[PDB]
Formats: structure tokens, sequence, C-alpha cells
């Protein structure tokens, strides 16, 4: 019993996990094969941050300009021999193949879908975290300067699914980051300009999948009689920066289970979104969106 | 800038999760250089585990009696060449010495202390997650059955500190285990048998270090001239279900960032503890004490 914030273990992304030096930039790249992955702001010197030209910087550029270090367990200066820029990230060629690539895929997240990330300064892992990928294609973490590269992923079976590598800092504690295509999140600039982000909103399916969990864990006060639709939540929704919610298999388990009809629970996010009361749900006093059906139905029972 | 729940990062700690089974009993056990370490009531058999004679079941085994196998990374069966009790855990000795083993220390955990939770089930590791040890010597985590032998540890520089292995669940999210001289924390028995836990408290110099990070993010509404002394504040801690406030370093370094003194925030709680006047804190309504000094100080300024 108990819901907690919890992270896959991070330990076959840590053997990937390598520094990138391009003059006196420096940031964290993804070794996987022959291919060293980072962001491509490491070309860009300070006095250009104001206003970049990546197509000329690629240019200028030989694989002299990049320089790749192994820190952790054996560790190695890498070779680049070869250089290329997909969309915001740089792909170096090296010389040598990880010998500790992990079996992986390249997958983009949806709004509202939960994700580890994997903290690193300097090609050092430091830290550990679970982020969810907000309405407005941010994530809240908790980076500095120097976890630029630093990667998301989830783990399916023995499968790495890499969805993240970290780029910047739009405003106090939310980030934006790229998918391994080269696209941005969002579609923000990898460039130190000004963008603002949209509003962002509760995730819905997730507050429910909480809400779920609550009671699981002998926490049902919330609980009503009073329903409301799935059609009239989403339409209240809208005017109240609310996510439209959408039924999974996942969320019927979680009804199933404990007897509570997601209309149930429709109608008591919309009374606690006007006040807890005073009173605690698991530990918190604000409704809690980062806990996917999956994740509550994983962390309470076998599924 | 941002403040979530951090943990170390796994992979040092998942290269010694090993399987231990005797009997019908299974469990998770860490495997050091040629020693075992895991839960002794893997010898108990379900009948006896409301009153168990562990001297006896002791006794009656012999090395045969233990099956040790990993799992992960590079599979292998273990074979057991000598097995004794410290306290509530067994030390099993192996023929083979871990090959992977991190420099490691054994160090008792003191309440308000946070430390990383690796989470296994049969030997595999499953998740990580961060906890801090309660006052009444309990952890909030998120283990299931089959979770008994998961480890707790800290990281000073290359050194793992070993301080939790997870044994019981006293109730709905409480839980506890022992450190790794064998005592359990908080005296509780290793024993199928109704316990009750003395009473939580906030941790005063969490609940501080929070207030911090607040001030940092641009949240400082609670800060007023007026202020209590240390003194003041841990008479008033005796009766209020607070734990006793002793700065560090790390408090000190806030204050000097902040331009805010402990003896402001520490007022600021008693006020805050008869209600949040309506407003709230990084998303709470409620204190929060799960963010000690150095983690604040790691998530905000990098120190």
């Amino acid at each position: 019993s108990g819901l907690v914030k919890m992270s896959h273990p991070s330990g076959d992304v840590e053997a990937c996990m390598v520094q990138v030096t391009c003059g006196s930039m420096t940031l964290n790249g993804l070794w996987l094969d022959n291919t060293v992955w980072c962001p491509r702001h490491v070309m860009c010197p300070a006095d250009q941050l104001s206003d970049p030209n990546y197509d000329a910087l690629l240019i200028s550029m030989t694989n002299h300009s990049f320089s790749v270090q192994k820190h952790i367990g054996a560790p190695a200066n890498l070779r680049v021999v070869g250089h290329a820029m997909q969309g915001t990230l740089l792909k170096l060629t090296v010389d040598v193949a990880n010998p500790s690539t992990p079996a992986y895929t390249f997958t983009t997240v949806k709004p509202g879908a939960a994700f580890s990330v994997l903290a690193c300064y300097n090609g050092r892992p430091t830290g550990t975290f679970t982020v969810v990928m907000r309405p407005n294609y941010t994530i809240k973490g908790s980076f500095l300067c120097g976890s630029c590269g630093s990667v998301g992923y989830t783990k399916e079976g023995s499968v790495i699914n890499f969805c993240y590598m970290h780029q910047m800092e739009l405003a106090n504690g939310t980030h934006t980051g790229s998918a391994f295509d080269g696209t941005m999140y969002g579609a923000f600039m990898d460039k130190q300009v000004h963008q603002v982000q949209l509003t962002d909103k509760y995730c819905s399916v997730n507050v429910v999948a909480w809400l779920y969990a609550a009671i699981l864990n002998g926490c049902a006060w919330f609980v009503k009689p009073n329903r409301t639709s799935v059609v009239s939540f989403n339409e209240w929704a809208l005017a109240n920066q609310f996510t439209e919610f959408v039924g999974t298999q996942s969320v019927d388990m979680l009804a199933v289970k404990t007897g509570v009809a997601i209309e149930q629970l429709l109608y008591a996010i919309q009374q606690l979104y006007t006040g807890f009361q005073g009173k605690q749900i698991l530990g918190s006093t604000m409704l809690e969106d980062e806990f996917t059906p999956e994740d509550v139905n994983m962390q309470i029972m076998g599924v």
C-alpha cells in the first residue's frame, strides 16, 4: 500500500551518458551504438546566443570542433568521425560502438503521459525523477546550468523508450526539450529569445486515477452518490483549465475494483477544484495530476 | 529552478540485488563482496509468523536451505557456503564475490533525513523513490507483497551509504525496516503481531528549508518582520508535534541567499500552523516537511 512518485531504475541509461564539448560550451550527450545525440546549441558561442544561425554554425564546424568523453564506468575518449544536424539535435558519429547499448526505441510522448528523467551534469548522472508531459508541452523538473542533454524515457519489458532530451528553461520550474526525431515539444525554439508558453491545464484522467488510488488506500470521504457525465464534465473542463477526459481500459479496471464509477469522480473533481476544505487526500491539499492510471494500477495491484 | 522529489541514480545498487529463497518463502537480498544480506523472516513458515523462534529456526537451517539467484545483468546462481544472524537480518556467505560491489558504508539515518529506495520484486528492481525517516521511525513508501529486502541508501561522493532494508508494513502507507547493523528502526518487531507506532511530528528543519525554497521562487507572503528565537520555537515545538530545530551550514546558506533570517521563518511556521490565511505556498495549503536543506540547496542553487 501507498502511492509515491516512482521512477524507473536508471542503470541502463546511466551507461549511455557522455559529455560533449564544442568550443567553451559543455553539455550531456546520449551514446547509443556508434551515435552520440546532444542539443545543437552546444555549437553556439555566448556572443551569438541572442540571435543564432544554426545552419551557418554547422557549416563552420569540423569533426575537430567536438570532444566526447565518457566519465562513468570504464572511462574513454570517443573519436568523432562524423557530424550531422537533425532538427534541434546534433547526431555525432563516434568510432566505438557503446558496449552497453540497451534494447531501445524512440517514441514521442503525449500530454498527460509520465516518464523518468536522468538529470546529468558534465556527463555525470546526479539524480532521477518522474515528470508528466504538460498539456502546454512543458515539464516541471529540476534542472540547473549544465543539465542540457539530460534524457527522459520509460521502460517497456526489456526495451528503453527514449522520449525526451532536455533543451532549455522557459520560466521558474518550467522546462522543455525535444523528441529524438529532432522536434521540440510544443514547437519552442532552442534559442535564448522571448517565447510565451500556452496556459497549463490539469490532466483530468490522471486526477481520476489519483482519486481511485486514494479510495484503494482507505481515503474516500469525497465520494458521493452525485455524478457528472463525461459529456457535461468535458464542457465544464473547457472553461476551467482541465483537459478533455478520455476513458481507457486502465481507468475501467480501477472503477471495477473499487465499485466507484468514473462519473462520481468527475463530480468530485468539480467540487474539490472549489476547495478541499482543509481535508487531505493522500497527504495532498490540492489535486494531483502526475499519476497516470497505469502508474496507480502498478503501485496498488500487480497490474 | 523547480523543486521535485529526487532520487540518487540507482545503477550501482541495481547490480547488487539478488533473490533469496528458503523453503516456500522468497524475498530480496543485497550482494556485497562475498556477503548476501536479507530479512531473517525468510526462514519463517506462514503458520509460525505470529510467534516465531528465530534462534530455533537458525539452528535448523543448513547452507543448502538457502537458494540465492541473480536475475538482472549476467545471471548467476550463487552457492551458499556460510550462514549467520545479525539482529533482524541474515548474513549469508557466498562463494563468488560480486564483481560490481560499489564503495560502501553502513549508516543509520536520523529522523528528518532523506534517502533513496530501490523497490524490488523477486530480485528484480522495478522502481526508485525518495523518503524521509519519520520522527516516529517509519517511512511513507510504496511497497507491495514481495518487496521485503528492498534497500534504502544515500550517496556521499563515490560511496553508497546503505541505511535501510525493508522489513514490514505496519499500517496503510506506513512501513519500517532495519539498519544494516540488524537493528529495526523504532525497535519494531519482525513478526505478525499488532504494534503501535508513536505519533508522527513535523520535521522543523525541513519545513524551514521548504519555506526558503518558496522565497527563492517568488512566494514570500508569509514573511513578516516578526521573529521567534530557536530557544522559544523549540519549547513551543515540544507541545505542538514539531521536532526540535537544529541549525546547519545548509540552512545558513539559504538565509544568506534570500536575506530572510531563520527566526522569521520559525515565527511564520507558528502562524502557518494555525492556518494558511486563504493562500497557498508552492502548490500547498499545509506545511511540507520531506524536502531537506541539502535538497533545496542542491536543486535551487546547485551547491
